[PDB]
């Protein structure tokens, strides 16, 4: 766990490995992706940072006791899941914030 | 840099230390705060996590090559700043995402 600038990485999630296939009927898993990568001080353009992230990035370069801005997901999307609630009812719900579309520094 | 659950920490930022007092007339600095703290697998309630964060937290507990959800700011607020643009014009602008109100796992 350590690499260049903040970016999106591939990550398929199998519901059976995380023990969710018990309640999630479908899909069996999904391409979720994830974010990772240092948020540099010279602030990459392409990479987006909130004003706070920028302020913190700068402070960090003049004082290291303060952490750099983290590389988290900034753009997400949803996926459908057919599952069974606590009462064994079959539900088809559209779950938000499941897939990482874009990454950024925050 | 290493502590318990994700939480907000105090952080005053002096524009002179980060070399911004040159263009920012006022204020001289401000209480920005910052976020830090591990995002545990048993997922603290009070602490908020996106669906993705939850999925990633879980994966992480069954595979460590994948990073835990990061502790970033989830609720921010703005502050006013009187500054001078590139043309030496005095501007009073309300800058968004400057202050960390709440923290979370993403």
């Amino acid at each position: 766990r350590l690499k260049s600038s903040c970016k999106r990485h591939p990550l398929y999630v199998d519901f059976s490995d995380v023990g969710w296939n018990d309640w999630i009927v479908a899909p069996p898993g999904y391409h979720a992706f994830y974010c990772h990568g240092e948020c540099p001080f010279p602030l990459a353009d392409h990479l987006n940072s909130t004003n706070h992230a920028i302020v913190q990035t700068l402070v960090n370069s003049v004082n290291s006791k303060i952490p750099k801005a983290c590389c988290v997901p900034t753009e997400l999307s949803a996926i459908s899941m057919l599952y069974l609630d606590e009462n064994e009812k079959v539900v088809l719900k559209n779950y938000q914030d499941m897939v990482v579309e874009g990454c950024g520094c925050r």
